């Protein structure tokens, strides 16, 4: 049922610096996962321009940002692409040891952890306030998976039994104790017109 793989090293030493590194602007996460959301919009928006049955899978294109007070999660889901269960382990779809690479020596070349986007590992930086992250996905002729991590240098990958979400990608943030400002209506929205006000997809704040 649920694997567990390790972290490659590379992606383990990333998520150490994000989660030990004394950083204040902890808000870029939001940007950063609206921003690998409208990545993989736009991917099954491409793909969906020469196959369009692509989209029978869901043709609302678009970003959900759902604040949940009692389960003290932000989610933040997203009709893209999805993942397949390789795009998962292969972390989620991204280059992030080379990323992670370039990040590390962006950082040391004056860089700070708030352009972590630019070296395609933003995704990480959900770790800046999420104690654990739920990644639910659901690629097109594929199954839908739970990616899941604590960090601490393993992830798990298991079949998705629960609600079938159609395509896509949900990330689901397990906030730190202390980062529950990112369920407050008026923060995130604060924080999604600061550095998110521009994505082409439409992003609807649920309220509690
Ligand atoms: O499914 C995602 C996804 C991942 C993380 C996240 O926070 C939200 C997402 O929708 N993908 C799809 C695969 C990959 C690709 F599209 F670039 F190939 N990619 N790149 C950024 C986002 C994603």
């Amino acid at each position: 049922e649920v694997e567990t793989f390790a972290f490659q090293a590379e992606i383990a030493q990333l998520m150490s610096l994000i989660i030990n590194t004394f950083y204040s602007n902890k808000e870029i996460f939001l940007r950063e996962l609206i921003s690998n959301s409208s990545d993989a919009l736009d991917k099954i928006r491409y793909e969906s321009l020469t196959d369009p049955s692509k989209l029978d899978s869901g043709k609302e294109l678009h970003i959900n940002l759902i604040p949940n007070k009692q389960d003290r999660t932000l989610t933040i889901v997203d009709t893209g692409i999805g993942m397949t269960k390789a795009d998962l382990i292969n972390n989620l779809g991204t280059i992030a040891k080379s990323g992670t690479k370039a990040f590390m020596e962006a950082l040391q070349a004056g860089a700070d952890i708030s352009m972590i986007g630019q070296f395609g590992v933003g995704f990480y930086s959900a770790y800046l306030v999420a104690e654990k992250v739920t990644v639910i996905t659901k690629h097109n002729d594929d199954e839908q998976y739970a990616w899941e991590s604590s960090a601490g240098g393993s992830f798990t990958v298991r079949t998705d039994t629960g609600e079938p979400m159609g395509r896509g990608t949900k990330v689901i943030l397990h906030l730190k104790e202390d980062q529950t400002e990112y369920l407050e209506e008026r923060r995130i929205k604060e924080i999604v017109k600061k550095h998110s006000q521009f994505i082409g997809y439409p992003i609807t704040l649920f309220v509690e």
